[PDB]
């Protein structure tokens, strides 16, 4: 909407560093997927105690988020005169392993307007894939495919740096507002830091005299 | 297309080594699949780290891709006339350890226009076969039989060392373009080789005389 | 014996849509907070301690 009316069929990118320098091939898939699914796992276990009764459980780890899609081919009816083997010689060979390098190929997924996981792309790797084809010719070249894609997470080391900047940076920055406390210019200052700093050590940090020397509108910093 | 409609059948062909030096027997099935399927998979495991910086996981180790096939056989039909035991004990022989050294025989599956994962053929050895005989005769010839076969990857030393050395072996020979440098010559260069390949060996290897000495045409040679 | 007390789980399913013409806001906006809450948050490396609410439930 908004200019024009027209698909936007999905692309596969790959390269082969986690990072993105070294770029393998690309293609963008014909009949878009009509579904996909993001699926969230959190593993946890109950922590035991034998004092008390207080009943809490310790988070294990977190299972990536995985992203399940199908796709067909097709190169029967008269708009399609590409066959669907050179289209499926790059879903076999950009979601197996390199020829060089041990590792895959980082499988980055992208669609027009539809944000991932809070970004406009997914990275990761293929888990599993599987082509099934169901119709043949005389001599049979194929003629379906029906692709059962699964991937994985596997952001960049950079880009997990850079989101873990903008929440708790080093310095806090906090404010001070009207009939303000050390006790709660602390508390505030406390939750932007994830840190619990405290009243006495913010007030030595600042230099401030009396442990009342904010005037409603100066910003004093945190650590 | 394009000559005739005549059919392709699938031929299995067996061996006894990994290679292709020794053959064993070869037939061709009759009534074509109606589907294939090879299911890829890699498997992928977590780093639980301490440090808590990224969320990342490792490589192990990628499963063989599994071809699943389902052939039928029928021998009352009049044009059907080769009883389908004569073809059968093929299969079952084929897909079964060999008395001569103990293993099985190392089979290839091909179609005639098909192309396998990224080749002509299927290399590979039987997981699973099963047949199931539904209708028989009076003296009981069996004449039905729906077989399931099921194969893995499995490809030769030789095919798979090829392949290698047609990725990145082991020399660039990158050309310059106008208005470069060498760290931009180093990237195309380390995307060839995949090995990082740090700009002042570069102007070492192939004699540069002060780090912007190629003219716009020139190549450069980049081993590992 | 009792050995252990497993946490109580609750299970809930949830429907966004935005064409019918109420529905004005996007739901990868409604969907942002959703994938940001139920992951692991970039400042501490936890969960966020969620907390479901219902006006008479």
């Amino acid at each position: 909407s908004l200019l024009e009316r027209g698909l936007s069929k999905l692309t596969l990118n790959a390269w082969k560093d986690r990072e993105g320098k070294i770029p393998a091939g690309s293609m963008s898939a014909m009949y878009n997927p009509e579904t996909i699914q993001l699926d969230y796992q959190t593993r946890f276990d109950t922590e035991d105690t034998i004092n008390t009764a207080s009943q809490s459980n310790r988070y294990v780890i977190s299972e990536p988020v995985g992203l399940n899609l199908t796709l067909l081919f097709d190169s029967q009816m008269p708009g399609n005169t590409t066959p669907i083997e050179t289209q499926l010689a790059m879903l076999k060979s950009l979601c197996a392993v390199d020829a060089a390098t041990g590792s895959p190929y980082f499988l980055r997924i992208t669609w027009g307007k539809m944000r991932w996981e809070n970004k406009g792309w997914f990275a990761g790797r293929a888990r599993d894939l599987s082509v099934t084809y169901t119709l043949f010719d005389r001599d049979a070249t194929p003629l379906r495919a029906t692709v059962q894609l699964s991937l994985v997470a596997d952001e960049s080391f950079v880009i997990q740096q850079s989101l873990k900047t903008q929440s708790a940076p080093d310095r806090a920055l906090v404010s001070v507002p009207d009939l303000a406390s050390l006790p709660l210019l602390a508390l505030s200052a406390g939750g932007v830091l994830a840190s619990s700093v405290d009243y006495l050590s913010l007030a030595w940090d600042n230099d401030l005299d009396n442990l009342d020397d904010f005037q409603t509108g100066d910003f004093l910093r945190a650590t």
